[PDB]
DNA sequence: ATTCCACACT
DNA sequence: AGTGTGTG
């Protein structure tokens, strides 16, 4: 009763954009603009690998990880932008750049956590605090939510329409409001939402790109909630909707739920949606999946989750890899160092870059290499000390520590892939 | 022949 | 450390 926590206590959203890299090459290219449109990366294997998808290439049934060439046999018209390629590999730096774009405007109206390229987990808590102060007891016009969807609404006794729908819903939303008692969920919720309407409104008119939030009281509803109307829109999962909401929701589409560890929760307990979690006693959970991961899904099936919103705007390490598939895996000492020295010399670019920005040094680099035949993604770690930003000395330096891997001026077992990351940032 | 960050476990 | 999972 009195003593039970609902995990109300926090304003959380998730910010993603919409389609980003593609919105990034639409902005450069206006000719790909409302066009249906991917971004590949490389080009001679079957037109290159689509990494990002235009709405209305989704259309036509385009998705991430699809070659192009088979792409284009779904969507003739499709319209292709690559992504630059220096050094032998794909470049991200444009990305990179415009990610930082729109995490600084987030970061003017609170502390933000980079979650990725292309979202951030932003904690609304004390904003929302400040705006109802500021508000004094006035209610909350629907002309402040103008593309905010209420999960769960209209409910109960123009509804052919998607907008129509949603203004239905946001009508009973704030109808119920109590603005009074400045404590309520509810309404820290809803003032979270016209906070984050204005947030994505200077994201997209300061750089011409739109996105989609999510808000909630945390960062797994939060991000659930980003993802029910894509794109171009937010959505708001109060804590009471979250009984239906979970009811029929696939475990798999909670984050961190997505793969081993929700295939073993459907498996060990005979069940698929996150609700059927409420039946079980936070001790048998963590019996069949360990202490932490047994008291986080208990609690997460209830909408409660405490994993806070980090303090962190920049990575924690710079990395770059190249695979090497089928036929050009590596299979020569002369073709390993090559490609050691091309990914060294990204990741001094980088490095220079992050050191002149960002007030820090890396001062650990680790080698990872997957050999011809492991199914494993990654074969083997190594790392050795990171002591200048040279990337003749980095090179050598992962070679030094991977060489004794070659069972074999030839390299065997061939070499599938390549790795060089920076790790163990202190200030400079 | 999909390609190119963060954190748990031991 | 080094391995592995999950993410986007
Ligand atoms: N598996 C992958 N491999 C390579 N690049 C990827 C990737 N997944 C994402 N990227 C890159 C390319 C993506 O543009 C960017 C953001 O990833 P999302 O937020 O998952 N997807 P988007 O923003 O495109 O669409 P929307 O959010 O509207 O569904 O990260
Ligand atoms: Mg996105
Ligand atoms: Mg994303």
């Amino acid at each position: 009763g009195p003593h039970m926590a609902t995990g109300q206590d926090r304003v959380v959203a998730l910010v993603d954009m919409d389609c980003f890299f593609v919105q990034v090459e639409q902005r450069q290219n206006p000719h790909l603009r409302n066009k249906p449109c991917a971004v590949v990366q490389y080009k001679s294997w079957k037109g290159g690998g689509i990494i990002a998808v235009s709405y209305e290439a989704r259309a036509f049934g385009v998705t991430r990880s699809m070659w192009a060439d088979d792409a284009k046999k779904l969507c003739p018209d499709l319209l292709l932008a690559q992504v630059r390629e220096s050094r032998g590999k794909a470049n991200l730096t444009k990305y990179r750049e415009a990610s930082v774009e729109v995490m600084e405007i987030m970061s003017r109206f609170a502390v933000i956590e980079r979650a990725s390229i292309d979202e951030a987990y932003v904690d609304l808590t004390s904003a929302v605090q400040e705006r109802l102060q500021k508000l004094q007891g006035q209610p909350i016009s629907a002309d402040l939510l103008p593309s905010t969807y209420i999960e769960g609404l209209p409910q109960g006794p123009e509804t052919v329409q998607k907008e129509g729908m949603r203004k239905q819903g946001l009508f009973q939303w704030l109808d119920s409001l109590q603005i009074d008692n400045l404590t309520s969920p509810d309404l820290q919720l809803t003032v979270g939402a016209v906070i984050v309407e204005e947030m994505r409104a200077a994201i997209e008119r300061e750089t011409g790109f739109q996105c989609s939030a999510g808000i909630s009281h945390n960062k797994v509803l939060a991000k659930l909630a980003c993802g029910l109307n894509k794109p171009n829109r937010q959505t708001l999962v109060s804590h009471g909707s979250v009984p239906q909401l979970f009811s029929q929701m696939p475990i798999r589409k909670i984050r961190s739920l997505g793969g081993k560890l929700g295939a073993s929760v459907i498996e060990i307990l005979g069940i698929e949606y996150m609700g059927e979690l409420t039946q079980f006693t936070e001790s048998q959970l963590q019996s069949h999946f360990g202490e932490k991961n047994g008291s986080w899904l208990y609690a997460m099936c209830r909408g409660i989750e405490h994993d806070p919103v980090k303090p962190r705007q920049l990575p924690k390490t710079i990395g770059c890899s190249k695979n090497f598939p089928g036929k050009t895996a590596l299979a020569t000492r002369e073709q390993v160092q090559w490609w050691l020295l091309q990914l060294a010399q990204e990741l001094e670019e980088r490095l220079t870059k992050d050191r002149n920005d960002n007030d820090r040094v890396a001062t650990q680099l680790v080698v990872s290499i997957r050999v011809q035949g492991d199914k494993r993604l990654s074969s083997l770690r190594r790392c050795c000390a990171l002591t200048r930003y040279d990337a003749h000395k980095m090179s050598h330096d992962a070679f030094t520590v991977i060489k004794n891997c070659n069972t074999s001026t030839e390299w065997s077992p061939p070499l599938t892939m390549l790795f060089l990351c920076a790790t163990k940032f202190s200030a400079s």
